[PDB]
Protein backbone atom coordinates (compact mmCIF):
# COMPACT_ATOMS: atom_id res chain seq x y z
CA UNK A 1 0.00 0.00 0.00
CA UNK A 2 1.26 3.73 -1.20
CA UNK A 3 1.37 5.44 2.21
CA UNK A 4 0.29 9.11 1.63
CA UNK A 5 -2.81 10.71 3.80
CA UNK A 6 -5.83 11.91 1.95
CA UNK A 7 -5.33 15.85 2.02
CA UNK A 8 -1.67 16.52 2.43
CA UNK A 9 -0.37 19.91 1.93
CA UNK A 10 2.01 18.18 -0.63
CA UNK A 11 0.28 15.21 -2.35
CA UNK A 12 1.00 16.77 -5.83
CA UNK A 13 4.54 16.43 -4.95
CA UNK A 14 4.09 13.16 -3.72
CA UNK A 15 2.55 11.72 -6.69
CA UNK A 16 4.36 13.32 -9.34
CA UNK A 17 6.14 10.18 -9.11
CA UNK A 18 3.94 7.61 -9.47
CA UNK A 19 3.01 5.43 -12.58
CA UNK A 20 -0.89 3.98 -12.55
CA UNK A 21 -0.01 0.89 -10.35
CA UNK A 22 1.29 2.61 -8.07
CA UNK A 23 -1.73 4.93 -8.06
CA UNK A 24 -3.57 1.44 -7.68
CA UNK A 25 -1.85 1.26 -4.14
CA UNK A 26 -3.66 4.58 -2.57
CA UNK A 27 -5.56 4.63 0.32
CA UNK A 28 -8.12 6.86 -1.46
CA UNK A 29 -9.83 7.35 -4.70
CA UNK A 30 -7.45 9.13 -7.42
CA UNK A 31 -8.66 10.56 -10.80
CA UNK A 32 -5.98 12.90 -12.85
CA UNK A 33 -7.91 15.07 -15.38
CA UNK A 34 -6.99 17.19 -18.02
CA UNK A 35 -8.01 20.83 -18.22
CA UNK A 36 -10.98 19.83 -20.66
CA UNK A 37 -11.79 17.19 -17.74
CA UNK A 38 -10.66 14.31 -19.88
CA UNK A 39 -9.45 11.21 -17.99
CA UNK A 40 -5.89 10.36 -17.99
CA UNK A 41 -5.97 8.27 -14.91
CA UNK A 42 -8.38 6.64 -12.22
CA UNK A 43 -7.11 4.04 -9.80
CA UNK A 44 -8.52 1.08 -8.33
CA UNK A 45 -9.69 2.56 -5.04
CA UNK A 46 -11.69 4.88 -7.38
CA UNK A 47 -13.49 1.79 -8.83
CA UNK A 48 -14.19 0.26 -5.86
CA UNK A 49 -16.33 2.80 -4.74
CA UNK A 50 -17.85 3.82 -7.91
CA UNK A 51 -18.46 0.76 -9.74
CA UNK A 52 -16.43 1.98 -12.47
CA UNK A 53 -14.02 -0.09 -14.30
CA UNK A 54 -10.91 2.15 -14.52
CA UNK A 55 -9.22 0.56 -17.73
CA UNK A 56 -12.82 1.94 -19.34
CA UNK A 57 -13.02 5.47 -18.32
CA UNK A 58 -9.82 6.76 -19.61
CA UNK A 59 -10.02 8.76 -22.17
CA UNK A 60 -13.80 9.83 -21.21
CA UNK A 61 -15.11 13.35 -20.35
CA UNK A 62 -15.65 13.41 -16.42
CA UNK A 63 -18.05 15.96 -16.54
CA UNK A 64 -19.77 14.92 -19.90
CA UNK A 65 -19.65 11.18 -20.32
CA UNK A 66 -18.55 9.41 -16.58
CA UNK A 67 -20.39 11.92 -13.84
CA UNK A 68 -23.24 14.01 -15.15
CA UNK A 69 -23.98 14.41 -11.22
CA UNK A 70 -20.97 16.80 -10.66
CA UNK A 71 -21.99 18.63 -13.75
CA UNK A 72 -22.85 21.58 -11.30
CA UNK A 73 -21.76 25.00 -10.41
CA UNK A 74 -21.06 23.06 -7.20
CA UNK A 75 -18.30 20.73 -8.93
CA UNK A 76 -17.29 21.40 -12.09
CA UNK A 77 -17.95 25.17 -11.58
CA UNK A 78 -15.32 24.63 -8.96
CA UNK A 79 -13.29 22.92 -11.55
CA UNK A 80 -13.32 25.50 -14.36
CA UNK A 81 -12.94 27.99 -12.28
CA UNK A 82 -9.31 26.74 -10.98
CA UNK A 83 -8.26 25.86 -14.75
CA UNK A 84 -9.26 29.43 -16.07
CA UNK A 85 -7.05 30.69 -13.08
CA UNK A 86 -4.48 28.17 -13.24
CA UNK A 87 -4.41 27.41 -9.25
CA UNK A 88 -7.22 25.64 -7.63
CA UNK A 89 -7.06 23.49 -3.90
CA UNK A 90 -10.59 22.69 -2.42
CA UNK A 91 -12.48 20.36 -0.29
CA UNK A 92 -15.85 19.59 -0.08
CA UNK A 93 -18.69 16.76 0.37
CA UNK A 94 -20.98 15.66 -2.49
CA UNK A 95 -22.76 12.72 -3.03
CA UNK A 96 -22.49 10.54 -6.21
CA UNK A 97 -25.66 9.12 -7.83
CA UNK A 98 -25.61 8.11 -10.76
CA UNK A 99 -26.28 4.68 -11.93
CA UNK A 100 -25.25 3.62 -8.64
CA UNK A 101 -26.12 3.68 -5.05
CA UNK A 102 -25.83 7.02 -3.76
CA UNK A 103 -22.76 7.36 -1.81
CA UNK A 104 -21.63 10.06 0.18
CA UNK A 105 -17.99 11.34 -0.20
CA UNK A 106 -15.37 14.39 0.19
CA UNK A 107 -13.63 15.27 -2.22
CA UNK A 108 -10.38 16.97 -3.00
CA UNK A 109 -9.54 18.91 -6.32
CA UNK A 110 -6.20 20.20 -6.71
CA UNK A 111 -4.16 21.55 -9.65
CA UNK A 112 -1.27 18.82 -10.33
CA UNK A 113 2.39 19.78 -10.24
CA UNK A 114 2.82 19.01 -14.31
CA UNK A 115 1.67 21.22 -16.78
CA UNK A 116 -2.14 21.22 -17.35
CA UNK A 117 -3.57 18.61 -15.18
CA UNK A 118 -5.69 18.03 -12.41
CA UNK A 119 -5.87 15.99 -9.68
CA UNK A 120 -9.79 14.69 -7.96
CA UNK A 121 -9.25 12.46 -4.35
CA UNK A 122 -12.20 10.82 -3.32
CA UNK A 123 -12.74 9.29 0.14
CA UNK A 124 -15.97 7.52 1.65
CA UNK A 125 -17.70 9.62 4.64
Amino acid sequence: MEHVAFGSEDIENTLAKMDDGQLDGLAFGAIQLDGDGNILQYNAAEGDITGRDPKQVIGKNFFKDVAPCTDSPEFYGKFKEGVASGNLNTMFEYTFDYQMTPTKVKVHMKKALSGDSYWVFVKRV
